[PDB]
């Protein structure tokens, strides 16, 4: 048959699934996911680096007045300083005494650090969510990995299977994404060309060897001193520089639902969010005729210690009697009830013990062994450990939640009114009919 | 698993204590005293002879 079922998106617990095929001996498959990779549309905006000042020799015009030349360098800064007179080892450089002015210049590109040391600002807008799935098939675990949209069939060992598409579109990054080398951030970085002096993005170019880069450094160039030979500029404090001390957490601490971040390609793992439906057919070769199936009479359950913990700490012990040897499936009918084992070898008239795990204090279950359910009634305990350090298995229960004498007690505290109001009634009635027989 | 029980103080009368942790079989422990030694402190103000 064809089979879809929906398991939560959740690692490190698996799930049994009842394949029920009428005539045939029911089936259960057993599917772990291992791991749930998220990995995001990539779309390089722009790359981010450290620059580098160029600051060439000052051009002293001694004895004249110097002229900038407009040049299209990125911050390209010139300022002529008028009256300056320079002093090296031996006096001055210059010969006439006020008429000379220094032209200092400078401007600013991208240091060699940029194809190493580099942060990346890219656009991500979509993800492809893929899964890698171990199921017990017919006693051998198999590894299967497709990606979970619900359009990619893989078929092993002649089962056909496909796998999603999400029931949650939830991501963990947002529109706007930097990368940095191993970590990753959720920042709303300055748009290309837009930056500002001191701040993240100060110094932007398209790609690791492109040849134009866009700068807005505030370089400002400031009068040298009297016969003094230097170039004082206003500095350019580089927000890439500082930016790794500011930079808080990354989105590897800070993600909702554990999701663990990776880089080349960058991908969330693991985020326990919702619900994935998977089909599986398997055609008729896996399933067991009824008759070829052993049958079985007289099970009893008993329950001789049961503990209501995230380890099987409930046990159960069947007393049956069966007809002949073979494989039986044991499924439970209750959902609050989860038996580790999936897959009984019976023989006779033997008794068999499984390992169960219940949130419920209480347990009244009925088990489908051998296509044949037995009610089991347990009483389970709560555990001394407050901490586990591998979560729970048992969760799904609610408000209807059977228990132990409490149901009792909640019927000896409903002794209602009816019996005393009704008498009331009676005494109200025989008011009425003295004289209402007509409306 | 710490278990507290009170037994009355009087040597060779042997005690059970039955432990019984759920899931786990019972255990009953037999205790013994031997000697129950109270010693005082003591201060010497003088001694004669
Ligand atoms: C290492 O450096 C090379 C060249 O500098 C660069 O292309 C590459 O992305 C870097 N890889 C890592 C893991 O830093
Ligand atoms: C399948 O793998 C799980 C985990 O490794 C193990 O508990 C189980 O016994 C394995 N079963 C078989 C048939 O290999």
């Amino acid at each position: 048959y064809e089979h879809v079922t929906v398991i939560p998106n959740t690692v490190g617990v698996p799930y049994k699934t009842l394949v029920n095929r009428p005539g045939y001996s029911p089936m259960v498959l057993e599917m772990e996911l291992q791991s749930v990779t998220l990995e995001p549309t990539l779309s390089l905006d722009y790359i981010t680096c450290e620059y580098k000042t160029v600051i060439p020799s000052p051009y002293v015009k001694c004895c004249g007045t110097a002229e900038c030349k407009d040049k299209s360098l990125p911050d390209y800064s010139c300022k002529v300083f008028t009256g300056v007179y320079p002093f090296m080892w031996g006096g001055a450089y210059c010969f006439c005494d006020a008429e000379n002015t220094q032209l200092s210049e400078a401007h600013v590109e991208k240091s060699e650090s940029c194809k190493t040391e580099f942060a990346s600002a890219y656009r991500a807008h979509t993800a492809s969510a893929s899964a890698k799935l171990r199921v017990l098939y017919q006693g051998n675990n198999i590894t299967v990995a497709a990606y979970a949209n619900g359009d990619h069939a893989v078929t092993v060992k002649d089962a056909k299977f496909v796998v999603g598409p999400m029931s949650s579109a939830w991501t963990p990054f947002d529109n706007k994404i930097v990368v940095y080398k191993g970590d990753v951030y959720n920042m709303d970085y300055p748009p290309f060309g837009a930056g500002r002096p001191g701040q993240f993005g100060d110094i932007q170019s398209r790609t690791p060897e492109s040849k134009d880069v866009y700068a807005n450094t505030q370089l400002v160039l400031q009068r040298p001193a009297a016969g003094t030979v230097h170039v004082p500029y206003s500095q350019a404090p580089s927000g890439f520089k500082y930016w790794l001390k500011e930079r808080g957490a990354s989105l590897q601490h800070t993600a909702p639902f554990g999701c663990q971040i990776a880089t080349n390609p960058v991908r969330a793992v693991n985020c326990a969010v919702g619900n994935i439906p998977i089909s599986i057919d398997i055609p008729d070769a896996a399933f067991t005729r009824v008759v070829d199936a052993p049958s079985v009479t007289d099970m009893s359950c008993e329950v001789p210690a049961c503990t209501h913990s995230s380890d099987f700490g409930g046990v159960a012990i069947i007393k049956y009697t069966a007809s002949k040897k073979g494989k039986c499936a044991v499924h439970s009918m209750t959902n609050a009830v989860t038996i580790r084992e999936a897959d009984v070898e019976v023989e006779g008239n033997s008794q068999l013990q499984i390992s169960f795990s219940t949130a419920l204090a209480s347990a009244e279950f009925r088990v489908q062994v051998c296509s044949t359910q037995v009610h089991c009634a347990a009483a389970c305990h709560p555990p001394k450990d407050h901490i586990v350090n591998y979560p729970a298995s048992h969760t799904t229960l609610g408000v209807q939640d059977i228990s132990t004498t409490a149901m009792s007690w909640v019927q000896k505290i409903t002794g209602g009114v009816g019996l005393i109001v009704a008498v009331a009634a009676l005494i109200l009635i025989v008011v009425l009919c003295v004289s209402f027989s007509r409306h």
